[PDB]
């Protein structure tokens, strides 16, 4: 039995964005067109990062989601895999001395114990900043996020902790990874024109800006580009 | 206990339309709003006839969002008044058509034409017009997950079964899911359509206003998706 019309306003949303998702698109791409080994543009993930962060944080956002690694990227090269995930441990060098706080979200009980440890210590480390709030979705996507929501509402409801009157779009919101508030404004880099399955419970009234700006030519004036487009536009929510 | 590493998704099998635009395109004509609105059932079996000669087989359309009812009492009392026309418009043709949505929040009379538009139409054999009436992405999730819940305390599935293809069986919107997503209206957002549906769907959006949206608008869309896929592919 569904019932949805006097339901209340339930929305976690909104001059600045406070909270952008990132899809880095464009590195291999990027390698070829200067020449470097596609090993290279890679690189330049995590430097951009840092880089990103500190220009957002002082226009006054407060989070940032950025799309590392999805689930369905573990079926590129044999070696294109293991070269990012290693790389991904540098994390700690740029981040653990800086006033970011670094989250992981996705399903981390897969990944080399040593990147395990790596993600551990740098979530443990910067958890106290007061800074911007940096997630990095790893091993994640949006199926596997509302999934395990749904494992998790299914054994509460089997242990009496609740009943399904009471599932609803709080109670989910609880249980999911990435959590309220929501992304006002999702940019994509690489000219690709979709999700993907990063986010999808969350994105439900994000606004969108796509770019064919490749990810590491992306630098501060093309984020202020999109910042900027975000401001021209009207979010009306379903109403008048 | 998480582990992680489709049976959906040149000419797109389903689109999925998003009909957006309808105010503006009224006031701009120095027209009543509920002109614009008028259009909307016309122009939807306007683009269920041309797409049907293209060779596309599913159309899944947004009619009335989970969020619309915050709009003036007067606005929704003249919507879902006007989608009783989906009888008239549709009965006759040669559509198969099903709604999507909580039915039982809506006036009874609308429940009854409704339920006789999918009756009449349910043997047509060409193309299948999905309507999201009191619709919303949160809402088919949240619908699924209570099936599931109480199929797992009947004792018909465990936890450890639970995965994308019972998912898929559960939702309102399934498997093979949109190719192509195309708003009109000029606004780059979803606004809680079809949120589990989208994952991999191409988005296309257009300034065109509803009413205007014609054929040439909706070739231009499937050339566009053509040229995403070799790019992408
Ligand atoms: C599987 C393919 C085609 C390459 C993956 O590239 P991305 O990780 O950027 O994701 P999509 O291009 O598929 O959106
Ligand atoms: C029935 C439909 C087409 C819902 C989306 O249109 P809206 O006008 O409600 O979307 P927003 O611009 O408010 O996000
Ligand atoms: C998804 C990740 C890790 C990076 C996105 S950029 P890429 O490596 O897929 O490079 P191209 O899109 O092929 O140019
Ligand atoms: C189809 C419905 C009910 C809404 C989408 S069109 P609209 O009423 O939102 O018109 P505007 O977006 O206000 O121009
Ligand atoms: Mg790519
Ligand atoms: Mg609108």
């Amino acid at each position: 039995s569904c019932s949805l019309n006097l339901q209340t306003e339930k929305l976690c949303y909104e001059l600045m964005p406070k909270h952008i998702a990132l899809i880095m698109d464009g590195n291999r791409r990027w390698a070829k067109d200067k020449g470097l080994e596609v090993y290279e543009g890679h690189k330049h993930i995590i430097p951009k990062l840092k880089e990103i962060c500190d220009i957002s944080s002082k226009l006054g956002i407060q989070i940032i989601t950025a799309f590392a690694f999805s689930t369905e990227n573990w079926k590129r090269s044999k070696e294109e895999v293991d070269f990012l995930l290693q790389m991904f441990e540098e994390i700690y060098d740029e981040f653990s001395r800086s006033g970011v706080r670094v989250s992981i979200i996705g399903c981390k009980s897969d990944l080399p114990m040593t990147l395990q440890k790596c993600i551990a210590l740098t979530e443990e480390t910067t958890k106290g900043n007061k800074g911007l709030h940096l997630v990095i979705a790893l091993n994640y996507g949006g199926y596997y996020d509302i999934l395990q929501a749904t494992k998790s509402i299914v054994n509460k409801a089997m242990n009496g902790l609740l009943d399904v009157e009471d599932i609803n779009k709080n109670l989910f919101d609880q249980e999911l990874e990435s959590k309220c508030p929501n992304p006002d404004l999702l940019i994509r880099t690489g000219g690709e024109q979709r999700v993907s399955n990063f986010l999808l419970w969350q994105l439900a009234y994000t606004e969108f800006y796509f770019t064919n700006t490749l990810f590491p030519d992306f630098g501060e004036e093309d984020l202020k580009e999109a910042i900027m487009n975000f401001q021209q536009r009207h979010r009306r929510f379903g109403g008048h």
